[PDB]
């Protein structure tokens, strides 16, 4: 079930993320990938020493993700490299471009019916959609020398703390499930928030514990703490405050009763 028996304050190297050719590739200074789970960018352009670097991790709990940073303006080609070549065919945008007055993450599509190149990586916005608590983006991808790519860009989430209710957040998850389980062997579903930490953990956390019951039913057991180690091993800091935490219970909750 899906109550919440432990408080939140009992909840590797990042040597790559270290280097000095990957300072500027970063966010935050301090918050960096796991070397061991990181996602190495093959491929990149021979004139350039470093270009294997991306901040994001694969997370593994069948289903896995790409926890990662809002693109900065110099990351955002190497975004879609990563995208390309992990065959991911949907991203879950969790921010605004813009909260409070601070960028979250550059603009890394283009506008409806609009196609932009970046770098290697050329993106065809061909329709948009826009519900009440996100907009679905269906982007078309491919490389300049085709896939589609369904970006859903989650609107509501308070600019302070966290939603009141789930249900926006379920009816969200719910979709990006579908549309995951529709497209035959897509790869990681790429999840991103401002740092690719605390939005974005929460976001993977419920949907992984959302998967547990769809597999096992209402009854399974749960262990929210234990699921947010194990994510914790391969990106730092996963799930930063006490509201994400006890929104995390309220959603699966939300959750089993719709079951």
């Amino acid at each position: 079930g899906a109550h919440m028996w432990e408080e939140f304050e009992t909840l590797y190297s990042r040597k790559e993320g270290q280097r000095q050719e990957n300072k500027n590739k970063n966010r935050y200074k301090n918050i960096l990938p796991f070397d061991h789970t990181r996602v190495v960018l093959h491929d990149g352009d021979p004139n350039e020493p470093v270009s294997d670097y991306i901040n994001a991790n694969i997370i593994m709990p069948k289903k896995s993700y790409i926890a990662t940073q809002g693109c900065l303006q110099n990351t955002v080609n190497d975004f879609w490299r990563m995208v390309f070549q992990e065959n991911s065919r949907v991203i879950v945008m969790t921010t605004k471009e813009v909260e409070r007055g601070k960028s979250k993450c550059v603009k890394y599509w283009p506008d409806e019916y609009a196609l932009k190149e970046y770098g290697v990586m050329r993106v065809r916005n061909v329709k948009e959609s826009a519900a009440h608590d996100y907009t679905l983006r269906e982007l078309k991808l491919s490389k300049v020398g085709e896939r589609t790519v369904w970006q859903y860009h989650f609107r509501t989430w308070p600019d302070h703390g966290v939603p009141s209710d789930p249900g926006g957040v379920l009816d969200f998850l719910e979709e990006v499930h579908h549309k995951q389980e529709s497209i035959m062997d897509a790869g990681p579903v790429v999840v991103h928030c401002s740092a690719g930490i605390g939005r974005t953990g929460t976001f993977i956390v419920i949907d992984i514990l959302i998967d547990i019951i769809r597999e096992k039913g209402v009854d399974c057991d749960i262990d929210v703490p234990k699921t947010i180690q194990m994510v914790r091993s391969q990106r730092s800091g996963m799930v930063q405050t006490e509201a994400q935490y006890r929104f995390i219970y309220m959603a699966v909750q939300h959750y089993i009763e719709t079951l």
